[PDB]
């Protein structure tokens, strides 16, 4: 199964379903992206529900995009609840542009649908040979520290920046202990979850992954703090909808998710030498991997570097 | 020891002044640490002005900086510090990144080769005051294990954000991204006392529940905290063309000699994007709707982020703000350090 193979696969399916062609091949892209990187919880998995919600309506497929800049670094792609995958990617493009002329860019995603693996955006920013951030809204899922009731999602954040030849360092997280989709994955083989990863409808950590109600964030107040951030960037800056207010995935198959992401772009020569930040990026990687392992450990790794592994294999 | 915020500020004042710096560098200098000591973070607030005085002393803070703002687009600019005390440097670029993003709707502004630059919080509160978002990090002295490793690299890189609400309402989050930060084994130190295996680490990379065994801290949530430390470190240190990683300096390797640090703003004003009015509006709500979730079994209320400190420094207004008594017995002495 060659990557091509899947992207024909997942091309053909979607544009089946609804979606242009062209908008098919960029869902496809970013899906075989993700399942590469050990996030098949990202990946062809998720076809299927793409095809529905594209069938039902849920997804746009005819929206009308429009990109209106606000400043000389700032903008917002209107996306009309277009797929995710390809309303970020557009709006990527247009930061990338806007940093790539002007230094930096802050461009909003107002109203998509889910996005996906986030790090395939800002590994965009990092081939056109810039630093990326991104990070976006998710159906209400996870605790505030202390709480016994979901308000925020489980709100990623990725990071990308460009170090010598090919070289990208490539970081991307979830701002709860554990991503949902290995909560089900461990809802799916009977096993017992560890105590850190979710809380009953009291609030109380568990176990069993049956009684779980919601996600804990990351590192208690932080990861909370985080997703705060998160949601007030990507989605109260744009006016959209926030914290408990975001939609659910299956809360309506035909209804737009209305979904914020928000893209942060900057480009090194507005700060300084471009070639000597891409050496400092790849001295980086070689020197983190040099580290001597903790017991218990085979390596150090730089960040993402597991996934960029996995991806290569 | 509970003291006042004027008698405070104007003591730090006095001895940042007495070691050789300009007045109103050590205001402002003054200004950040008692922010500190007000919302409860202690370990960047006063203790440090006997440090800061050592170093302004012997020259390693320059108490004569050429300040060079280098604008280099619209909505962006670093602020050369010249190795200037950290909180007059890293207010000085925020006024700029304040005034950039009203204009032009954006800035991200470098701090280049500062001193320490202490609570990071203070800088995006001016951010928020001025009703526009406010984000800053800042590089540390090499004190962390990468996740997985025993051998330290990165510093306790902090991230600090804040947001208006309505009226004089500011959402304010600032974590260190260890799992602790350094202050927490220094007051360990300070009480002989056994710490959590999880904050800490061995010269070997074991984790360590003794305070004196500490070589290293490790990162929040393992990896997570690993990459945004790495982030921190690459938009203030490597964007900026400074010392970076393990090459960052460390505040007792040459008392004589400017620290070199980077710091990094990124200011966003909401009128940019949409209705700043529904903008506020909207974050109160947050702050409202937050603070009414049911709490879990144990606790007593759910607070919003950063509540906690903003509970403290509204009873630091009234009651006073609390330092420990030696420290107040230092700044009225005539001893320097
Ligand atoms: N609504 C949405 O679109 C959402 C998407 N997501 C995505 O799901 C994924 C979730 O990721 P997590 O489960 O939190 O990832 P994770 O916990 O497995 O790892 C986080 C980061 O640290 C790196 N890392 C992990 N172990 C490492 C090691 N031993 N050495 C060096 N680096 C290491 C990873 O490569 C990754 O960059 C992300 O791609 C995220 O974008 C997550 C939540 C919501
Ligand atoms: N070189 C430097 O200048 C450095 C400065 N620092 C500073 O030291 C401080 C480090 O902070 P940490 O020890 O990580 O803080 P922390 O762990 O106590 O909490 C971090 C954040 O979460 C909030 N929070 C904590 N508990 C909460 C709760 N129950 N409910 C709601 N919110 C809660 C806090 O208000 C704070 O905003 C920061 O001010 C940071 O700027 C840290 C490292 C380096």
């Amino acid at each position: 199964i060659s990557r091509e193979t899947l992207h024909q696969l997942i091309e053909n399916k979607l544009c089946q379903a609804g979606l242009k062609r062209e908008h098919a091949a960029t869902v496809a892209e970013v899906l075989v992206y993700a399942d590469a990187r050990g996030i098949h919880s990202h990946g062809a998995v998720r076809v299927e529900y793409y095809a529905e919600r594209i069938s039902k309506g849920g997804t746009n497929r005819e929206p009308e995009f429009r990109l209106e800049e606000t400043g000389p670094c700032s903008a917002i792609l209107h996306a009309d609840n277009a797929a995710g995958q390809v309303a970020a990617k557009m709006g990527m493009e247009h930061a990338i542009k806007t940093a790539q002329q002007n230094g930096v860019a802050v461009v909003g995603i107002s109203r998509m649908g889910h996005s996906g693996a986030i790090s395939y955006f800002v590994q965009q920013a990092a081939r056109a040979g810039f630093i990326g951030i991104s990070m976006c809204q998710s159906d209400p899922m996870v605790v505030p520290f202390g709480g016994a009731e979901i308000y925020y999602g489980t709100n990623p954040l990725a990071f990308a920046a460009p170090g010598e030849g090919d070289e990208i360092l490539t970081f991307d997280m979830a701002t709860t202990v554990q991503a949902w989709g290995k909560v089900l994955d461990a809802r799916s083989r009977n096993m017992s979850i560890p105590d850190t990863w979710a809380v009953d409808k009291n609030g109380v950590p568990t176990t069993d992954p049956f009684a779980v109600h919601a996600l804990l964030p990351a590192a208690g107040p932080k990861g909370y703090g985080l997703m705060m951030m998160i949601d007030v960037l990507s989605g109260v800056l744009l006016g959209l909808p926030f914290g408990r207010q975001v939609s659910s995935m299956y809360d309506d198959l035909h209804a737009g998710r209305n979904l914020g992401q928000l893209h942060i772009v900057i480009n090194p020569n507005f700060f300084s030498s471009s070639e000597l930040f891409r050496q400092h990026l790849s001295q980086t990687m070689r020197e983190l991997n040099a580290i001597t392992p903790a017991p218990g450990f085979n390596q150090v790794y730089y960040p993402g570097q597991d996934q960029d592994i996995k991806q290569r294999k």
